[PDB]
């Protein structure tokens, strides 16, 4: 089901805490105020604080946001959110009688990694869209597509404060709020992130590495075909507009011929990649390996961030940028 | 060897102190205090602890406990104990100038997680019985199987100790006493965990899959074929009471052909599985496994739990059991 | 579907022949005679003709038993069922004009062993449940599950006289009557004794012979870890009760996550044997395996027996049960 | 263990049955007569009734023998016992309180096609010797080996019987008794007539048929070198009198080193070959074979018969046969 607009009622004589005032929090906060319900800002004290002061909310340690809060936004990254919520989270939350905790990433409660208490209604409200899209939408007076879940309805009210909430935001109406999990959105994140993204800059180094070493061609003529030029942008847009598929009327019909056939021909190939990532995300055994990788102290992660910054078509990728004054 | 009785005496005049008053816990404190013996436990202040004071023991914080003993059984669970034997015993051990402690699960000696100093005698006496059946079989004057191991003999006596504990939680006489070791206990525990248990359940997981999907059947007469009837624990009893092949006299010969005949032509599919979890348990891999899930925060086990819970056969499981009446 | 109650009533006035006085023939008959029914039992004369004497019913040869009777149970072991039938039970057969023949297992009519005329009835009420688990129920005034099929309906009223039955055998109500078939009844007892019994009973063994042989454990301390403790039989208790997942909250998380993490390891291998394991009693090659074990004398039956008992394992497991004082062979 | 004399003496007094007058019947009769044991004979009546009449026994129907008898030897063929056992000598066993009954062949005990009563003492007296050599021997003063056995012992005697009994048909002493079994016997037999014998006869026609089709060589050289001259029979006695290796020193170095090699070459693919026979004999899974062969009405027996006698090789020998006057 899907859901196009909601009863903003449910949040109103609510005081909601906005923790974290990164990308996503600014935002959030600023459209719910604009909506006229009562946001304060639980941050450190960092730049975040200072903005957040300047924009004239109420702004608290992170403890005291949750004490004052009804409705809580976790809106932290997720790699710092499990230390954060054990230490400064939980501890008041042992106290409340009623709350809603909301996240717009699904990893830490789909994995167990944060188990809100049986009294908190766990709720998810997800958008697809990077913050800036979204303030850039609210000031043309549009909304913005979300992902809605429901881990614990602790209230029997939390898919009310979950569509809420999307209204507050700015998403609906003129959006969409699609009903999920956070374990959906979790996989579907991470799903990306571990098969389309890296086998498309894998694809892209391998043809950069096979036409340099084996075909005789210049650096410089490989890294405007492979993705130097606008090329991966303005089909971006027309998928986006038109459709992945549709967007190929616009290309010559030898483009198009090539690109059906060995879509067909790789598709088994690329889907047994996309079968033994999902299985893993689902399993928790990324959630593992992550976990793992940042108790160790990064040792992989270092590496392969080496590795990649200085290959070869990294290298030339760095003298190509500089000749062109980028 | 075998020992079927052993002197109490090296535990006499002696205080005791049983760390932890769970389902172990409570019964070796309980038929060693029967015995005569000076016991207190160990707790922190939970429902263990007023259950403890309830039944008429000493109840003191894990340290005290030990600071007032000079024999110590660590029964708490093994996931745990660790950070307990590190916190709150390990420190009051280093006062000490002789002292007894006593495992009833070999994991985390066996794999070097807990190493107590060189003056310590460090045993360990292994029920294989649940702890309801122990209190029933003492209740009933007979004793029940033991394995008993010596990981460090500091005062020349822990073997006296080991058969001396033994006879104190009513094992023997009646019962006996398996020479045994720490490495052995844990291997044997995690074999089953780690092969014929899982192994069961996924053929019985198949099974109800596979008729369910492929043969059309009903998913209550799927799970009343392959677990939901009596039939598993009245096997399981003439297995334990008669023996595993003498209890098939008791089926249709055609059942005995059709389990003799594929027990044979499998053997060597269920022995590989049974090698290959072996070796990973002895090298300490399972340990290292099990101890990154836990500091990873249990994703693995929090996401099969879901998915175990979630399938098809568990949903029909508690569709019918709720037919029939049964807690859900 | 499923059948939490039925009429009776298809089954007052008429004469039921319990065909066999063993485990399920005994309880059966007893039952239904305590519900109201008019029960005969067809017997050779064995300690089982005596018991049924005893136990106050009039008692015939098998072939006077079904010429008496209007509904006949058919509960007799499987492997002498075929003999019996066609000697004592098929010839009197042609002569009815209306009967209903019942079974307690599907095997003999399911892989067409046992071919009743065009004119019986052919049903099955199959229980999950040894007979002295029956007995116990009853006494505690509770039913027990059965499976029920109809093969051949001749009358219109084959599930109609399944349900009776059902009910006059004190499996309904309390208990379940699941709406079955004969294939798929001898498909689910074949499934258990063909997959998951040989690999649990096969994987024990390895755990025993592993232990011993290359960790150099006593045979003692493998015994008590595999089976011969109490282990096995609470688990079971736990599973029927609480549910097979469910009851794992009861363990350790160590052996919780030992246990998940392992299961889903060798579901596709333990799947695999189950898939052709099926597919083979699905066939009929499994009733054609067996039958023709039977005609050449049980050669491999007597040489397998004699295999499993004098494994290393077994030799250890008597000197065990001697030495804890339990029945010994 | 081995033994090499024993005492006859519980033979002594008692009435001893031997069924079936043939090969292994007659041998044993006559020499446990020569010996001064009581003797009668069970046989239907055939040519074999007629001799051992006319060799002064007293013969009897089978099941008179038996129910005249103390002790039986139960020496016919083994594809003819179970019928003979079940119709004219289980009847009568149900009424004896104590019997000893022995076989020359383990086979239907082994697998469980005759299951003696609890009473009886089922014993095994084998003889590796074919008959006529055991005559031969006796003529000379000599003994001869056989293998003992007991599947079940009524009496707590069942071994003083079979011992007795070796003695008494003139294996020992001058011969061996070897401590064995009914199971290890049948298993013996057939592991030599499902392994080395058919790996022979099939070695020996591939060495024809690519002699012949392949390399250009005449039926009759082929036939010449492969076995239709002396060379087989006089390699097998040096094998039996001088050991299988020692037998090679009357060779040529050449024909030495050949075979030495070979052998080791060769010997885990046979030894593959004998594993399994081994199994599927020790299992019942042979007996159950044979069975069915047999109630099927032998059409394998039959077109293998057909096509050995009929094979380019079997042709060949008949026409060489004839061309040498055999
Ligand atoms: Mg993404
Ligand atoms: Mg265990
Ligand atoms: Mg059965
Ligand atoms: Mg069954
Ligand atoms: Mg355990
Ligand atoms: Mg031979
Ligand atoms: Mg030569």
């Amino acid at each position: 089901k899907t859901v196009l607009d909601a009863n903003l009622d449910p949040l109103k004589g609510k005081t909601i805490g906005v923790i974290g005032y990164g990308n996503q929090g600014r935002v959030q906060a600023t459209i719910m105020r604009e909506n006229g319900l009562n946001v304060i800002v639980g941050n450190v004290k960092d730049k975040y604080y200072e903005l957040a002061k300047k924009e004239g909310f109420e702004v608290y340690e992170i403890d005291e946001a949750v004490r004052r809060s009804d409705v809580a936004l976790l809106l932290i990254p997720d790699e710092v959110m499990k230390e954060v919520y054990e230490k400064k989270i939980a501890p008041v939350l042992q106290g409340k009688k009623e709350f809603v905790l909301d996240f717009a990433s699904g990893y830490n409660v789909a994995f167990g990694l944060i188990r809100p208490p049986k009294s908190v209604d766990t709720i998810m409200v997800a958008p697809r869209m990077v913050g800036e899209g979204i303030m850039d939408l609210h000031k043309q007076g549009k909304g913005y597509p979300v992902l809605l879940g429901v881990k614990q309805d602790a209230s029997g009210k939390a898919w009310d404060y979950a569509k809420a909430i999307a209204k507050g935001i700015g998403a609906i109406p003129g959006g969409i709020a699609v009903i999920s999990s956070f374990e959906e959105e979790a996989l579907l994140d991470l799903m990306s992130e571990h098969t389309w993204v890296p086998i498309l800059f894998g694809a892209i180094k391998a043809c950069y590495d096979i036409a340099v070493k084996e075909y005789g061609v210049s650096p410089e003529a490989a890294l405007l075909e492979f993705y130097a030029s606008g090329e991966l942008a303005e089909i971006a847009r027309l998928i986006a507009e038109e459709g992945i598929f549709n967007q190929m009327v616009h290309h010559s019909t030898t483009s198009q011929y090539g690109t059906l056939t060995r879509m067909f021909k790789y598709y088994d190939v690329v889907r047994r990649i996309v079968e033994n990532e999902a299985k893993y995300i689902w399993d928790g055994s990324f959630a593992k390996e992550w976990s793992l990788e940042q108790q160790a102290g990064y040792p992989v992660f270092y590496r392969l961030w080496e590795l990649a910054t200085q290959s070869e078509m990294a290298k030339a990728e760095k003298e190509l940028y500089k000749l062109l004054g980028r």
